[PDB]
């Protein structure tokens, strides 16, 4: 669909080659990244790779499932990290992006 | 005068939110005496309530929609960053917080 076209070409570029996005590019491997506990506190993983994926192969039914997708991310680091954590104020600064890119979505 | 983005995050958004059962928690600013949280203010800098929220929508303050998509989702990321994961205020957020991206989903403009 139209939004869904949007999403992919306008807010998932701008949001994939932002200088803070390198961490949300791909899932948590919590093996590499020395996170023994990731797994016990986020029960749903997502990030920008899975999402993308979703979006070239019409995964979607809607513009809400993409954009749940996106907060359960963000919601997903903030939950995590420490509140002092440079990731918590990356993925607050690629999701105010996300947020003015999606106010100016196709109806 | 009101923006379509505005009307709609006002006739829409915060009237979806404001009667929700799960909204009690957030219709007034945290009060860190009064719940008994004396880090509150020391780990969260910018407070966000949908009190504040409601009387700037009434108020004519927001001159665009992503100003009044901010305070909202500063509201809610300050519970996820504040809180524990296994708090239930957590869950009361991701409920509220998952209605507003549907309604903004379908904002005009
Ligand atoms: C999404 N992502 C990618 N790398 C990380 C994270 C995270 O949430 N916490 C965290 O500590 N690290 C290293
Ligand atoms: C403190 N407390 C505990 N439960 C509640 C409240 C309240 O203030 N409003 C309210 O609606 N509910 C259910
Ligand atoms: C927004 N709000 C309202 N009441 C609370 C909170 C919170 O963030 N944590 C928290 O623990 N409590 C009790």
């Amino acid at each position: 669909t139209n939004q869904l076209q949007y999403l992919h070409k306008v807010v998932m570029k701008a949001l994939w080659k932002h200088q803070f996005a390198w961490p949300f590019r791909q899932p948590v491997d919590a093996v590499k990244l020395g996170l023994p506990d990731y797994h016990k506190i986020i029960k749903q993983p997502m990030d920008m790779g899975t999402i993308k994926r979703r979006l070239e192969n019409n995964y979607y039914w809607a513009a809400s499932e993409c954009m749940q997708d996106f907060n359960t991310m963000f919601t997903n680091c903030y939950i995590y990290n420490k509140p002092t954590d440079d990731i918590v104020l990356m993925a607050q600064t690629l999701e105010k992006i996300f947020l003015q890119k999606v106010a100016s979505m196709p109806q």
